[PDB]
């Protein structure tokens, strides 16, 4: 990615790999290694994502928000 | 949250999202993005929570305690 | 514990909570909050433990070893 | 390992233990404590590995890449 990947990846039920980066994005990567989408947060993503039963991706950011991202990469909500 | 969210979220069986914050609280967030409860520890929560088979939430804190929190947000015990 | 708990806890099949500490020990805590055992490593335990299918607890330490601990708290092996 | 093990281990379905090290390698360790293989990345592995449904091991590295490693230790792809 654009920067160091400190976040630990989480795997969705279809095999999608989600991981944060110090370049401030949450990445969703297809199992073939091609980008599915990237979601820009405010700061570095030092949280490792967690996946909900309905596929929602949750990750903390250094901008003080907990993000909930839909599986298509659009923001579901952010909590401060 | 009040501060950076470094802790990685854990998801309960009902979808509740638990995550620590540098503002010293453990948060329980409903899947709709509304706060369920917050639990104040002594220091920053740099541990990622783990959920037991009975729903108990365990998380370490920088105050040197391992916390066990009931699913309703009340302290079950703390271990030093 | 003796020091900050940065490690994220892992839960065994019987509910035992395993977590590392900056006081250099891996703790095994019963769900009632009483100590089961503690295992001394060389340095701080900044790795979060993982539990194998046979109950073995694996954790990295800052002494450069990956530890494998039996569920009764005795060393199974260490890898450098 | 050659250096501190900060990464948290992941366990494969056959019991293989995967863990990163500050010596820049991802290790695959058999449950008997013998090395299966090691994979050299560019920098320290501060990400904890995740294992896919087909056994692929994913881990971030400080060289800015997300690595996908086959269970036999050969690179599947790297994403930047």
């Amino acid at each position: 990615t654009g920067g160091s990947v400190h976040s630990s990846p989480a795997i969705g039920q279809d095999g999608t790999i989600y991981v944060g980066s110090n370049d401030h994005y949450l990445y969703a990567i297809n199992p073939n290694g091609k980008l599915k989408w990237k979601f820009e947060t405010g700061g570095s993503v030092h949280s490792s994502p967690a996946i909900g039963q309905d596929g929602t991706i949750y990750v903390g950011s250094n901008d003080h928000y907990l993000y909930a991202i839909n599986p298509n990469g659009k923001l579901k909500w952010k909590f401060e």
